[PDB]
């Protein structure tokens, strides 16, 4: 117990919030340059003191390749911030 839950489709309001993090994340550890184009392929979650999403991303043309990256959304009530994890590259298949 405590796991992530199946893969699922990413909702509009979270494309909106998580994609230019991912990107910007990406872009400063030199892993995609400023130009590419970033997908959201699935999101897992994980219930803890917050959420846990795990992310699948796939990148376009200038940026071939996917990721795992994982953000932290903590509670309101939390010293803690968001905070993107670690991309990992990983099979887009």
């Amino acid at each position: 117990v405590g796991g992530y839950t199946e893969p699922r489709s990413v909702t509009p309001e979270e494309r909106s919030v998580f994609q230019p993090m991912i990107l910007s994340k990406l872009l400063t550890a030199g892993s995609v340059v400023s130009s590419c184009e970033l997908e959201l392929l699935q999101v897992s979650t994980q219930v803890v003191a917050g959420t846990n999403y795990k992310f699948k991303v796939s990148g376009g043309a200038t940026c071939p390749g996917c990721w795992e990256v994982v953000v932290f959304v903590p509670l309101y009530s939390s010293k803690s911030a968001t905070s993107v994890g670690t991309p990992t590259r990983v099979s887009c298949t």
